[PDB]
């Protein structure tokens, strides 16, 4: 609950609120707009490539919907105060929680792992153990980072433990994820490959902000300058960087070496 | 393995009168759709602001729908052939009609925000609001997603037709019990207009959903099916899925709108 004890200790100035209403709105607007390409590029490629758009389009609604949800919930959950001229958290339900999104990649994130390996060929690889081992790893790295942010902030050592646990099952995305590459890389043109190495390193850095931006609060040292509302719009930013670049920057990428395979 | 509109389309053919009638519907919908979002964007300030989340919501439910059902409209007049010897249209080229792709994609797109949409009008006091949203999400995709699985076996593996609708309706009757909660619950504290008009959205969300496995899975409940299997029923069950899309989008967002004016007053 890092948002919320900023929140209501600090509070937000006009701009940090303004900020990460703006960044989350345009958020859900480009996945819309990315939900319009999938949709319209659907007959671009062969039928044997068009379970990769559904998947992209599925992803297009769920990551809009976050975004949208998280834009209205941060709209609502904070409310202005007069004497002190900052935006103070206040009661309801329905209250801004940076939570929702683990609950939101619970899901995403085994689709965006999985069309790919519906665009790729495995070779020297059975379909199923990669596609069984994305799932449960990816699973076991969200839901144990979901764990460690209940401790973001009153206990920073199990923020730890948990937090760690998670990213060794990041590292194993990353090596169940070189080979779906690698070996779906040679046999097709070398621009495909080019591309698909380009996904590839998108992959790597995109996926890295998910953490990095759950080292926003103690980056600058446990409470420094990102203990604040700055740390605050900076991870709301960064989810928005990351967000476009792992859904709609990798879909369409994964479209384009569909359309080249024809 | 074959859609149902396949079948007939290469194997009986469509007659001028039901040819037209399809992609008269089917224009009729996206028509509706249009005029909706004319209604949407007119009436975005009559509420107070935490509901205009609602009303852009269905302003966007609106133009995929639009946009979708359009694409369909277009892809029913360029898929057929007219054939002078039968005086029938016959889908030629291996066109598929897409396997109703578009009509699915419709349904995939638009019936989450639909869900969704409810809760930013609607106040919740036991139930957590995330919790529902993610429901919604799962059962919603989850129906759609095993509905145009099965449906391309409709025609030919009743038994997999059978396991994917039955599928489906899991989804189905869990979503129903779940959007029962959030207006019985929303109720509670909400003047009585608003609350009547709530009941009125039950029941509309209720029976106009219920369409849609109506025209698809309740043919062959009930024995019913091989009466339809024919250019009438499909064009009976456009007709039908039309006026379901129409009810459980347009009208459900219009009264949607009647429950956050009265809320924001
Ligand atoms: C569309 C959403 C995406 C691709 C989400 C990706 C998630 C991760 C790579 C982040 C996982 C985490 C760690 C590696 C460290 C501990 C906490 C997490 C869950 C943020
Ligand atoms: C505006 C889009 C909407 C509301 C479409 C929703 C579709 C359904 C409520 C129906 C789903 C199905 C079943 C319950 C069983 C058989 C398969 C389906 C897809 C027709």
């Amino acid at each position: 609950t890092f948002e919320n004890y900023i929140g209501l200790q600090d509070g937000f100035n006009e701009m940090a609120y303004q900020m990460v209403a703006h960044v989350l709105t345009l958020g859900y607007a480009v996945m819309l707009a990315g939900l319009f390409y999938f949709v319209l590029t659907i007959k671009t490629v062969a039928p044997r490539f068009r379970t990769s758009s559904v998947l992209s389009v599925v992803v297009m609604v769920s990551a809009f919907l976050l975004l949208y949800v998280q834009a209205s919930n941060w709209t609502e959950s904070f409310v202005f105060d007069t004497e002190r001229g900052k935006y103070f958290l206040g009661e309801g339900n329905d209250l801004f929680n940076n939570g929702y999104r683990y609950l939101n990649w619970l899901i995403d994130v085994p689709m965006l792992l999985f069309q790919i390996l519906f665009v790729v060929t495995l070779t020297k690889s059975n379909f199923s153990s990669i596609r069984n081992q994305f799932w449960i790893s990816g699973t076991g790295m969200i839901v144990t980072g979901y764990i460690g942010q209940f401790y973001e902030v009153t206990d920073l050592t199990m923020f730890a433990i948990w937090g760690a646990i998670s990213t060794v099952f990041f590292f194993h995305i990353l090596w169940l994820m070189k080979k779906v590459i690698d070996e779906g890389k040679d046999g097709i043109p070398a621009k495909a490959q080019e591309t698909l190495q380009s996904i590839w390193v998108l992959f790597l850095v995109s996926w890295m902000l998910y953490p990095g931006a759950y080292l926003m609060p103690h980056l600058a040292g446990i409470e420094g300058l990102f203990f604040s509302e700055i740390g605050v719009v900076a991870r709301q930013i960064t989810y928005t960087i990351a967000d476009v670049s792992s859904k709609v920057i990798y879909g369409i990428l994964l479209t384009n070496v569909a359309q080249v395979m024809s």
